[PDB]
């Protein structure tokens, strides 16, 4: 079938129909709407004012300013709030009530876009894939990043979270226009990864989406993630202040001269060092959203009843933390390198900044247990992953996944662990999923590009992209158009069981208690333990 002509606030928008197959299905697809107006620097997002006649709706528009690969340049445009509708369409009556489901890209909050991660292959959150076989449109949008998007003096001269307020201005465009398009916006459900899964969480926790989000989806990464929330902005805002001339003596004086500054040199302000250096990588991204008691009205923590009638699905990834571990710690990785006791305390140290001494010991005393089955072997190695894959990622969503049981009216809860292995590990039993690779699958890369894939990658990505898209239709991963492997049990705080992602979906696929031990540990004792200053 076919769209055509799109009746939005706006105005008319037109897409492009492409023909899937030779016997009449297709997808329309739009890119480059705009949901908001052009961007004032460091200003809160504002409606759009629409144009005259009919948007051409065929190209990408630019990413959202931002820090290069390099931090040597910059790429983007501050007139970036775009997004793309992707929609699938069959062969006699055009699609009409299909679930709506929004992609939030990660890239720690400092780069990224709707189209972001592309080659001269194709891009990654092309929603291609995921709209046709799962029967549901796909969004994906740009919001800002980087200072831009989140440079904050941590009270009302600059408040921060104009990223998140992007975020929220595209998932209202959503609600108020996506019928047109056949998507029922009583359905929407987002999903992201790392940045992206945390402003998913954060999104369903701000009182400024009542009646906007049915459902989500939180891929390594929740608002409780270390990471996410910046404890003290207006240090860093005044580090900006510094390189770009600003005076860094009233908080008032210096956020007027920063919004007039020029945007890219803001970009460029700060720049985070090389590779394997002096701290952990957490220590480094500091523009990130901030409590501000208006979009994030408090810690988070104390957020989820918001997000009472919001069915949720949060995960980690295997290896999560691997990348991070071998940049804190680049011995992991070689065979032939190393790994210190005294090492691995100084690390630990690093992330119990906010709890002293005491507070390393007491997680240094949890994590060292090994009767050095080896020392700096296969297993001392590991545990420095798991240190990272708890702290960034595992336990955060864990408690996030607890704490939105225990607030659930309507709301179901579900959980799951992603461990199908993209490439080979450094030790054999390490095997399993880092960072980011369920990406690739979410968004059907097998089958876009079934060339560069293994037979038993068709298949993970066929079974994940059917658990997101039944879920994403009634809010149950199990029940919608596509059968499953195996069925996915509801996490409860007594079963609270997860379902672990491999290619062989089974029923022992269902798991429960993932190192209880440590989620107990920091959750129990370390978080009661005194915060020292």
């Amino acid at each position: 079938a076919k769209l055509g002509a799109v009746y939005t606030e706006g105005g008319f928008v037109e897409g492009v129909n492409k023909k899937l197959g030779l016997l009449g299905d297709s997808v329309d697809i739009f890119k480059g709407i705009p949901f908001a107006a052009p961007t004032k620097a460091l200003e809160n997002p504002q409606p759009h004012p629409g144009w005259q006649g009919t948007l051409k709706a065929k190209n990408f528009k630019k990413r959202c300013l931002q820090a290069t690969i390099t931090q040597d340049s910059t790429y983007g445009d501050e007139d970036c709030l775009y997004l793309n509708i992707w929609v699938p369409q069959g062969r006699k009556q055009v699609s009409r009530d299909l679930p709506v489901m929004i992609w939030i890209y990660g890239g720690a909050f400092l780069m990224g876009s709707g189209h972001g991660a592309n080659f001269l292959n194709n891009y990654l959150y092309d929603g291609e894939e995921i709209a046709t076989r799962g029967n549901v449109i796909v969004v994906t949008f740009n919001y800002r990043v980087g200072p831009l998007g989140f440079l904050s003096t941590g009270d009302a001269n600059l408040p921060g979270n104009y990223g998140l307020r992007d975020q929220h201005m595209a998932i209202a465009w959503v609600k108020r226009n996506i019928a047109a398009f056949g998507g029922d916006p009583d359905n929407i459900t987002l999903f992201g990864e790392s940045a992206g899964g945390a402003s998913v969480s954060l999104q369903t926790l701000s009182p400024y989406n009542k009646g906007l989000i049915r459902r989500a989806i939180s891929q390594s990464g929740v608002a409780l993630s270390p990471w996410v929330i910046q404890k003290n902005p207006l240090f860093w805002a005044k580090k900006v202040a510094e390189k770009v001339g600003c005076p860094v003596g009233d908080a008032a004086r210096m956020a007027q001269c920063l919004k007039v500054t020029d945007p890219r040199a803001l970009t460029l302000a700060y720049k985070v060092p090389l590779a394997g250096l002096e701290y952990p990588m957490l220590h480094y991204v500091g523009f990130v959203p901030v409590i501000d008691g208006d979009f994030i009205p408090d810690d988070p923590i104390n957020l989820y009843a918001n997000a009472a009638d919001i069915d949720y699905i949060a995960g980690t990834n295997n290896m999560d933390g691997h990348i991070f571990a071998s940049i804190d710690m680049p011995a992991i990785n070689k065979g032939n390198k190393k790994v210190t006791e005294e090492d691995f305390y100084k690390l630990v140290s690093e992330f119990t900044i906010t709890k002293g001494l005491r507070g390393a010991k007491t997680t240094f005393d949890v994590y060292t247990e090994s009767w050095a089955q080896d020392p700096s072997q296969e297993n001392k190695k590991k545990t420095v992953v798991d240190f990272e894959t708890d702290v960034l990622f595992l336990v955060p969503t864990e408690i996030a996944l607890a704490q939105h049981r225990a607030n659930a009216k309507s709301a179901k809860t579900y959980a799951y662990l992603f461990s199908h292995p993209s490439r080979m590990p450094v030790y054999p039993k390490w095997v399993g999923a880092d960072h980011a690779d369920d990406i690739q699958y979410v968004f059907g890369k097998p089958f876009a590009t079934p060339t560069g894939y293994r037979p038993q990658d068709r298949t993970v990505s066929k079974a994940m992209i059917a658990y997101w898209t039944n879920f994403a239709k009634t809010g149950d991963p199990n029940m919608g158009d596509s059968a499953v492997p195996t069925h996915w049990e509801p996490y409860t705080t007594e079963n609270s069981g997860y379902l672990e992602i491999t290619k062989k979906m089974g029923s022992s696929s269902m798991k429960r208690s993932l190192r209880t031990n440590f989620l107990r540990y920091w959750t129990l004792t370390y978080l009661a333990l005194p915060t020292v200053t």
